[PDB]
């Protein structure tokens, strides 16, 4: 079997890869991966972890949790129900998640049927030689081989996991991966880590916990969200606690022992303890680098753990590429996707492409969710000599009426003061993420403050606020934060 | 004397009179015909769109999306006794009438506490080229109550429903009487197509009582002409699933009283329907009868709008018209924008015109509307080569909420010979916030490549906006085919 390109991973990345050499230029591909469908023992599957355990399961299930607010909120619009017969049932929302996630899995299986050259193969793959890829039973080397293929290019892309601290009684803890397949809501919960997943996750534990539940989030620094627009996570912070979510900050688990009935006692490192039916680990992802056997051909790692490549993806062993998640750098499905495609263009089509990694827009969905694009201001405040934030924060009239005052809509724009240019938007509140989008596209086209506010507003949004904002809130001038330029 | 004396204290006329008075110190009056909402004038201090506009009609779909939410809660495990389930029409009304009149007051207060810009309540008129007279009532012949000398005087009367000439039309309301209606209506026909009727169709529709019918009925064949084609066909598909009557091709000839009080609307085609409300939303139309223009001269347009050229200017030195009088974009933020342009170059010698081009709107509707710049068939007649991007789909939810039939659709028009975007049409959850930021993006004169060489953001309906990279067909010389020749 000799094909022109073998994915390992048929996820964002390596299926986005696969499909294009296929069918844009007509090559002989193969792809590789552990399952065909969500789930255990391996979760991620055809498709990726963002089909099958994130992107998409995880806004399913967020949405799934907006219902509590909506309910509540509705009464402020006259609508008029019995409130003490409100129920809501965690089989049927995860019942209903595995139903659509399985629509996608046999989706990609029929694309694979379906497509000339293009071929999938089920098991393990790891790296022989230079062009030949192994497919074995299971990661371990040891398993039977089930096919060798051979390659003219060979592409990584395994994705990510979830990086378990080495405490004692981690064996009690979970990750996001067995969170989606709960079998009951759990009554107490407990969240480890500052970032989206903790932060997206406690909300719909927060929303499906069964009466007199709580949701824990403990992080081991002072504010959560490291690397977003501080504003924002001081706000969602609040937000947060303000629907019933404890956040812990500088706390961290030191160690998890079994009560008798089978909860979990957290003791942390502070000498704080905590009882919760579910320890939830998500302190962060790590290259899924451990079952390529990438020492056999030599393929480098970084300083850190991600594959190393150039921008043009390659590693340091001609004809085999890393894209997505195992480089480590952005870990998200889109630049995955791109970085994929960049790599057909440039590899097969001689149209040489390089992902941008700049000026990327993403969310967070929590509630309210985040929708943000390029730089923080502390971030632009040490590259640029006079930066400028247009900020403007208000409860939208809805939420007024709505009785969920708390929901404030946060907007900040940063801009090179020198001429203007927005580095970055910064969004928390309903429809963020929709409206991030095209902001993504003005910051690629390099816009100006000025472009924003001589647009003529869409009545009545949020989306109009970034309009409305032409005289700076406050500025950086080599790195000093001052309300009013000095002279 | 005043330096601008502005008749209409709406969106376009507040935003000329607060500018001139704090930017620029002049010395401002305004004259409105009330101080708060609500019958008889139901617009007031604040405009159409505070009073019955924008602002309410926006709160009244929130509410009425909640319909949809109790419903589509179930399909993700919510649970809870549907028998209980009421929508009280008059909570609604009074939570949004203590909004409205929260920014009536707020208004009320930046009058009172700002000098150089006065409020006088009446009704304004032209006496001379420089003399705007205040009576108590619309009446010319009613008693003075002002007489305001004016170096300037700006025309910012807004608009008004559109009422047919059929026997029984009294027995019709507009979207101004709508706003307060005692009672949720059982059975209401809103006649027109246009985004008045779509809207109030979708808040009826959640508010009805038990065993209630909204019926939407249009003239034409297709509803919310001058939308995109795709989407007009696809709203009416959405509108009709959630259980909306729309009546194409037929419109009422007259309307009589039932012994209940109900309406008995008889139609062009001899069709009859008896309903509790009668809604007229066949257009809108610049309100201008009761300025008494023909004093001094003001020119009106074939159409009925006050003729300005591109600064507001109308054929009689220093009077100016800006917002709906005018008849161009009926637009809250094109009124805003008329009238900041209007003081910057009258009083601060920086001449500042509209753009009335790539002007982003969005519809109200379930679902909502969002649209910048050209639909497909205008820009065919415009441009040479027009290509046409377009994308349907399922949102991710859609397929456990139950509402299978919420289509997301995202189209593009380019001018093909350089890629340029022309228009941007979008129907479903978000296309309104969605489609502020692309009226940026036209602004900048983005191409088509500048939407799909930028990374998405994963899983929203936006980023379908920079999916699509291949056109779907073109327009060649106003000819439309799949593939060019
Ligand atoms: C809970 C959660 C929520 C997330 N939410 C978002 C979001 O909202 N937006 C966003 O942009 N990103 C999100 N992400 C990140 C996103 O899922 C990843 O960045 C993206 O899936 C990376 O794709 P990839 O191609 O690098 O690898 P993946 O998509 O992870 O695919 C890797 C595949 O390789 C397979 N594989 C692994 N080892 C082998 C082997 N030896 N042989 C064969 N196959 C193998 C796996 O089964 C897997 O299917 C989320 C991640 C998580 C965990
Ligand atoms: C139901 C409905 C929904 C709408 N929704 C939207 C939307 O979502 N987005 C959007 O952009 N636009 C919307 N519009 C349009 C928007 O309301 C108008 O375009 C905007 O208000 C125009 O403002 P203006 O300054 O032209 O006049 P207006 O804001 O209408 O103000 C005119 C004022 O002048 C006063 N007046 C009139 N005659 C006299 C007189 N003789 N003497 C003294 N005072 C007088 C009136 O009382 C009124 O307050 C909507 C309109 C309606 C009817
Ligand atoms: F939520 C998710 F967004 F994640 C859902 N998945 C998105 C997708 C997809 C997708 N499905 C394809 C698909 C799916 C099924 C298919 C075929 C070809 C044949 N079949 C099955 C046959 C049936 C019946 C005949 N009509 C076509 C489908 C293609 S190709 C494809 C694209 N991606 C490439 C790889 C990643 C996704 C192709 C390029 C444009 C964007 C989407
Ligand atoms: F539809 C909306 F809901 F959006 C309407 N509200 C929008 C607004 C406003 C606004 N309010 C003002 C306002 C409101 C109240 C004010 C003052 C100055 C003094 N006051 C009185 C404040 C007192 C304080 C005590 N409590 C009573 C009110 C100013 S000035 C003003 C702005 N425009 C002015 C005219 C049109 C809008 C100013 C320029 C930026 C846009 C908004």
């Amino acid at each position: 079997k000799a094909f022109d390109l073998v994915v390992i991973g048929a996820g964002s990345g390596g299926l986005e890869a696969g499909w294009n050499a296929a069918t844009l230029y007509g090559k002989r591909v193969a792809v590789v991966d552990v399952q065909t469908s969500h789930g255990p023992p391996f979760y991620a599957a055809l498709g990726g972890t963002c089909v099958n355990v994130g992107c998409v399961p995880k806004k399913l299930m967020v949405t799934g949790a907006q219902y509590m607010d909506h309910l509540r909120e509705s009464a402020g619009f006259g609508w008029e129900f019995d409130g003490s017969s409100v129920k809501a049932n965690w089989k049927k929302l995860i019942a209903a998640k595995n139903e659509a996630v399985l629509d996608i899995n046999k989706s990609y299986e029929g694309m694979f049927n379906d497509t000339e050259g293009l071929d999938f193969f089920l098991g393990w793959g790891s790296l022989e030689s230079k062009n030949v890829v192994v497919v074995r039973e299971t990661a371990d080397p040891k398993s039977a081989v089930k096919e060798r293929l051979q390659a003219d290019h060979i592409l990584l892309a395994t994705g990510s996991w979830p990086q378990m601290p080495a405490i004692p009684g981690i064996e009690h803890c979970i990750s996001s991966n067995e969170a989606f397949y709960l079998p009951e809501p759990p009554r107490r919960v407990l969240t480890v880590g500052g970032g989206f997943i903790s932060v997206e996750f406690a909300g719909i534990f927060n929303a499906y916990k069964p009466p007199g539940g709580k949701v824990t989030l403990c992080y081991r620094n002072n504010l959560i969200l490291r690397g977003f627009d501080e504003t924002i996570r001081e706000e969602v912070t609040k937000q947060l606690t303000a629907n019933g979510i404890e956040i812990m900050t500088n706390e961290n688990p030191a160690k998890v022992s079994l009560n008798t009935d089978g909860s979990k006692h957290v003791t942390f490192e502070s000498g704080k303890t905590l009882d919760v039916d579910v320890v939830m680990m998500a302190i962060g992802r790590i290259p899924r680098t451990n079952d390529l056997q990438l020492g056999n051909v030599g393929v480098k790692l970084t300083p850190k753990g991600g594959v190393q490549v150039d921008e043009f993806s390659r590693t340091n062993v001609p004809n085999i590429y890393a894209i997505g998640d195992i480089t480590d750098r952005l870990m998200l499905t889109p630049v995955a996707i791109n970085e994929g495609a960049a790599l057909v263009d440039t590899v097969f089509g001689n149209k040489p492409r390089k992902t941008d990694h700049t000026r990327v827009a993403s969310a967070v969905f929590s509630i309210p969710p985040i929708g943000t694009c390029g730089l923080i201001e502390e971030v632009a405040a040490k590259e640029f000599e006079k930066v400028a934030v247009y900020m403007s924060s208000f409860t939208p009239l809805m939420h007024n009426i709505s009785g969920s005052k708390y929901k404030k809509f946060v907007a900040k724009i940063v801009t090179n003061h020198s001429d203007g240019t927005v580095l970055g938007v910064h969004l928390l509140g309903d429809g963020a993420p929709e409206i991030i989008q095209a902001v993504g596209v003005c910051l690629r086209l390099n816009a100006k403050i000025s472009d924003f506010y001589n647009t003529i507003g869409v009545h009545p949004t949020s989306a109009e606020e970034l309009c409305s904002m032409r005289t700076p809130s406050y500025y950086y001038v080599k790195g000093e934060k001052m309300e009013k330029l000095p002279d």
